[PDB]
């Protein structure tokens, strides 16, 4: 129960906080299928920031809730498909970290709405 745009821009700001976590910019476009042509045999639900910008344009977050299970989906596709060896996969579980703290705060301020 809160007014559509404020809430938008903050899902505006938080995605961007949440790409600053990202510095390589490993996470900020789809996994090209061409260089990984398993991957979707393995990932039902690819997601990356540049669907999660185009997703969130096309009023497909209307609660905190959907953006951060996107956002847990980069992260979780990138953990099952890599070994625990890889930087990618050591990649995932540091943006897991840093998301949350970003998350939290974010979700604070969609409460206070
Ligand atoms: C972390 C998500 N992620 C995975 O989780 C995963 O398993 N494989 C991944 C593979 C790539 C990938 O191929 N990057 C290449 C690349 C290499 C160097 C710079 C640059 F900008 C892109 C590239 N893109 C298109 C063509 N080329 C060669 C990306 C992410 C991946």
């Amino acid at each position: 129960e809160m007014q559509l745009t404020p809430f938008l821009i903050l899902l505006r700001k938080t995605l961007e906080q949440l790409q600053e976590k990202d510095t390589g910019n490993i996470f900020s476009e789809p996994v090209p299928l061409s260089e990984v042509p398993d991957y979707l045999d393995h990932i039902k639900k690819p997601m990356d920031f540049f669907t999660m910008k185009q997703n969130l344009e096309a009023y497909r977050y209307l609660n905190f809730d959907d953006f951060e299970e996107d956002f847990n989906l980069i992260v979780s596709n990138c953990l099952k498909y890599n070994a625990k060896d890889t930087i990618f996969y050591r990649a995932a579980v540091r943006l897991r970290e840093q998301g949350g703290a970003v998350l939290r705060q974010a979700r604070r301020q969609a409460e206070k709405m």
